[PDB]
């Protein structure tokens, strides 16, 4: 007996006249006094762990007491999900324009200046809410331009209309071959150490097309200016990205150790009535701008030989190439190292690259989170 | 006996050890006085007219005499151009990553008040040599930054750095299923009646990250600056993407048309001794804001009404729908029509679309460019 | 009102849940006596001229009187029909394994020695009809093997179990740029003057995994059979594969003509009422051992210059081959011929080729069906 | 200095104009007396580990005295390896038609009475070499049909030319996810024990368009015809597919491993002069029949839970099948098992699959091939 309520939601439609639909699953609060959580995973349509963290994600909560709203849509971009080319998922762009799914969100461009005038006189709480119903109906407005929105655009406002009724919005995405690591906005890498993460990416008030940033950059913009007006608050929003290892890939029991640290933040948030502790282990974390794409200097085929997830000292081995082609020179065999320090996270699926290829992100001047 | 010297120039490398490489072809000006040229073709791998264009166009040089250096690089993305997806060559963007090759150049960011702070006390001509010796080296240099640059991108740099030399680009494309017509900045609307295009797209000066905008930026930049100190010449250098019709389509006989409206620019600005008079013909224009992307308001089968190249009144229909999956209703079929006049250029090369899918790009607002 | 009856179909399964349906048409017949028949379009993704015929022929059949039970499944492999690579429909195969869709019907190996002496006793009439459930069940059966079937198989499966219910059984396909044209079985061959379309393959009893043969060839052998015991009756079953022109493309005007092609037939076979006259055109057809694929003798950029559907006398250029990779010498362009007279019937979609891509299909040793 | 001669052939040819080619290495041997080898790689363009296996091969036998000539042919699929679809290699059949590269080889359908008719006055040594040389040049002969072949057909009857002229061939390929296992025919089980692979699929005489089969049919032939004369010998060719592990996957040490057990073989066939033992370890087989695909039942999301390589006593999961879309039912979460003991080989390279989609490939009737 769940008590979830299951509803659907329609992202755009197939040329057989199928349907584009997304499930969605909400968890009333008991409280309207409570932050309300938006979940979302599967947008990158190889990513598919983030369904079974909502999956272990939903089986807990039906023994926890839900205080605020809770609304999960897992398998949310059902078009890049079913994309197959060969025995590996085509789930990352557009497959006819080639657009990033995760670039297609909706920047509102608000006259901060303007829209702050007009609503000053309300209550931080009120003015919250009025803000809040601009975002979602702007949002909305987008689905009836003229002249037609692209096809990403459409699965993308559909799903940023949803995040920006919610307090907290997690977007759940994996890496390639990927160790777990976190992005989240500078403002909030206090809640970095609740979920169960080794390394966050610790991001700027920029606008890049992603739904963290869709999410909090307006009100990141709204909060600094206002505190540019003598009236100070914390962002009221918080938003998260996270990479819950490789893609391809389901395994349940590393799912509920992703969804034990999700409630450990929903607890400290108040979300849920029960206190769930975060999992004791290192973290760490660096500046955006220090997180690091190694291309491939030469094209050939890869031994991967750094581990994601384990530092990497400078000169030990990130890579051999191997050119078959080149057999009795020096050449045939190399090994690839990077001159200074780094934690790798995440490298390529493919073990034949070109020259250019990404190989590898690694993170530099890395540092404790919560130095002990 | 061809006049034209022959070499090659490495792009990147294939994970067997196969070099890509462009094939280039010189016509050496006799007098160092002209203005040099520079051609290139079918970096999106469709786009294959554009190599019938030079092969004409080389052709008709043989006859010619060649003032100002003329340099061609047909088939400039062998990796884009070599990509099959079906019976269909999926060469617009990298298989891998979905970047659109034609959004991979580099942009120099330039210290423009700075730069000419530096060398404001050359001639204009000096001025002009040492800005494009910056230009050609800053591009070399991405060559060789030390984690690498995308595959994309170090095929983007290799062909601008080229570019760069001349004072002269042409960067021939073409549409989908499409009529002629051209990318022509404002500032050199002028040059657009000397090409046997019957419809010409006026651009700003905004950087996007095409071969022309590339090309034409920096010295648009150069030049507005230079201006703004009471220092008066017109943009040292003209670029333009020609898109030749369709895609997927070799037609030797609507290349030498093509081929001779660039010799009648070329001859209009002395790169060839003889006066080539450009095609009699309508052409026409719109701004760009004024170019507009329709996409399909619902999924379906599509038969594509309008034509190419041809005005559309209002109320005319643009395209009908056909749902096979609802018949017994009037949503079976279905006339789509636009609220004001247009010129439709291009539509969609598949008879099946999703909801959003880009059907048409049409222009409004369009006038003859040359009123008689 | 339409008279038909509209149903759907599952024929599969995707990941995110959502089932593969075909939706399905009857317009009943008035007469147990009348031939009944199987109509189906756009098994190949890319081919959905198909889909306007059946819109058409269902029109239509609003004002004829049905004798014998039409079903029809237009958009019949939703999953080929959905898959898009670039501006292009991805159809023809299954995108994991490669498997061809029309070939992945169902040869039942029926002991016709056995299964005849155990059904002998019973009349004609009788025999077809016992046969017939044989035929519906050992297909349905398939779907319950315990290590299970292909994805392609299951949707081949689903088709065949409908398309054994019925006498008279019509596949529609395209080619890809192509001339209207006909696969008959050799004794079916009168059948073909009744269709609108100019050249007819003839094809043997001989299974190679598609709808038509998959349909036919159980019946050609219980005839053959028979026959052999001195039992003289005709093949009770027809089956035809329609290719109506081109791919990505529908055009109703077309379809139209397409449409009152197949009724002729439909009339001449009493599934309707009314007498429809074949079209007034000039037919030819050839031996499908006649049938020839010229391939590509060498890489490079390709010139269609021989029109599907019109003769092409030996000697006469079929292609012409830009090299601009070679320019400078006689190799950079060649025209190439064949060394016998042929009817051009289809060549491929795209100008780029490889050493060994298929050019074009040409008719040989052609003949009038129906001299005159 | 190594020993290998190193040198190129052509396989193809690009539509830009380059040259598909094939790095060959031979060793050559200084006994005229000792059987040949000829080894290939990577037709299968995702199965990159057999370019590691000729690298450790080569290195290897620099040490080593070859007394039968060894032709390595590694990278033998340009075109498959090259080609990639997001971040995996497209590599198993043409991107083109959907031809598997492997089912592309040539079966000389000789007339086996005739031919031996012809030639038994010939010792078995002249008999051998006759048929040898008959076979390399009806393989050459494809090469300049007049209406050409496809690109597949080119490039399997060029490397199949090689295949002909040696004694012993090796293809060495790789699953997907997958462990180490042999396809072997049956009259040469005995082979099998030397190589390092736990697992081998005893195969029957029986043309299925594959490397290892075109290689060894027409051998295996005229030995049972020649046996029906009363001419005992034993099949003068050996014909083996090596299976190394996994896809999209260079593992130096474990291709040292699978090189080492090529080693062992060798040795026991006299191409080397060293006598180098088989590794110790367990070794089973069973008859190809008994290798089983299992299809997903129903399309989902899949935790493979089964091992590769090890026993799965019946009943023991396969699978998991996670079903989000389905929360709240039974039907989110179901464990498959199969009815009998099984050794699943490999699986899927994906999470998400279809109806129909292939999750394993499993041995039933599985017996030690070297009892002790
Ligand atoms: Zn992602
Ligand atoms: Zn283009
Ligand atoms: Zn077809
Ligand atoms: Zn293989």
């Amino acid at each position: 007996m769940t008590k979830a309520i299951q509803s659907s939601v329609q992202v755009g439609e197939l040329a057989t006249g199928q349907a584009l639909t997304v499930p969605i699953y909400s968890f009333m609060g008991s409280e309207n006094s409570a932050p309300s959580v938006y979940i979302q995973a599967n947008v990158h349509g190889a990513e598919v762990q983030g369904n079974a963290v909502i999956y272990q994600l939903m089986t807990l909560l039906e023994g926890y007491q839900v205080l605020g709203d809770i609304t999960l849509a897992p398998l949310a971009n059902p078009l890049g999900i079913n994309q197959k080319s060969g025995e590996f998922t085509l789930g990352r762009f557009d497959p006819i324009t080639g657009v990033n799914w995760n670039r297609e969100y909706f920047d509102h461009n608000v006259d901060i200046q303007n829209w702050y005038a007009e609503h000053q006189h309300l209550t931080n709480s009120e003015l919250f809410c009025a803000y809040r119903s601009m975002l979602v109906e702007t949002c909305q407005a987008r689905l009836t331009h003229s002249f037609g929105i692209s096809t990403g655009h459409r699965l993308a406002v559909n799903l940023q209309a949803m995040a920006h009724q919610a307090d907290i919005v997690l977007d759940l995405h994996t890496g390639p071959k990927s160790c777990k690591h976190l992005y989240c906005p500078e403002y909030d890498i206090d809640a970095a150490r609740f979920f169960s993460i080794p390394y966050t990416l610790i991001i700027p008030n920029s606008f890049g097309g992603a739904m963290d940033e869709a999410t909090f950059c307006p009100w990141w913009q709204l909060t600094e200016y206002a505190t540019s007006q003598g009236r100070e608050f914390s962002v009221p929003v918080s938003a998260f990205t996270l990479e819950l290892a490789s893609q391809e890939r389901i395994d349940l029991a590393d799912a509920l150790e992703d969804a034990k640290g999700i409630l450990a933040y929903l607890s400290h948030r108040g979300v849920i009535a029960e206190k769930v502790n975060p999992a004791s282990m290192e973290r760490f974390g660096c500046y955006l701008k220090d997180y690091k794409k190694f291309h491939a200097p030469k094209a050939g085929l890869i031994e991967y030989c750094a581990s994601v997830g384990e530092p990497l000292t400078a000169g030990k081995p990130l890579v051999n190439i191997l050119r078959i082609d080149l057999y009795g020179s020096e050449q045939a065999y190399q090994a690839i190292s990077l001159p200074m320090d780094c934690v790798p996270i995440l490298h390529f699926a493919s073990a034949s690259v070109l020259q250019g290829t990404e190989l590898y992100k690694v993170m530099t001047n890395v540092f404790p989170l919560q130095p002990s």
